[PDB]
């Protein structure tokens, strides 16, 4: 089940009233709809509002790490923020589904 | 970094103990200075190990019980058998599961 990892545009924020637009890695593990990781073009990302029907929680990032995608120009940095506490099984798969799509 | 998880296919062969063959997939990193297989995938139940070139040479890799899990082809589902390679750690199970969730239809 931690495979079948989907992508959900989301804005994260961070200190000082700053956003980003960027994609939620998330799995429904059994009907739920848990967020691993948060990926965008900006530094400084602390948090995502995640919403599930019981209501919103608010899912605290990791520091990011940085890492590269392919574009129409050539290479681009993007960062990456675990969700706090990821296990390393789901880490792998954001690693894994990042590698096999970027 | 997304080197773990970065991430090969090669097409392979495997055995289990009593006569069992198969073809499959090996999913493999050779992320930098060696080919490091992480996973074997086929049809079939059974397989204990995979017959892995390197060198030139033939390298008897050894596996875990599978995971069944399912793929959606022309004909309709067909079940797959997911091999990790003995002892593999977690994060890069997870880079095995990642990668076959981005590119197989499940």
């Amino acid at each position: 089940k931690p495979g079948k990892m989907k992508v959900k545009a989301t804005k994260g924020e961070g200190d000082g009233g700053i956003t980003s637009e960027g994609n939620a890695l998330y799995n429904n593990e059994g009907g739920r709809a848990f967020m691993y990781a948060y990926v965008t073009t900006k530094p400084g990302m602390k948090y995502v509002k995640w919403e599930h029907d019981s209501g919103v929680v608010t899912v605290e990032l990791e520091p990011p790490a940085r890492f590269v995608i392919d574009t129409p120009t050539g290479p681009q940095i993007k960062y990456l923020y675990f969700v706090k506490n990821l296990n390393n099984l789901r880490r792998g798969a954001v690693l894994g589904y990042i590698g096999a799509t970027v």
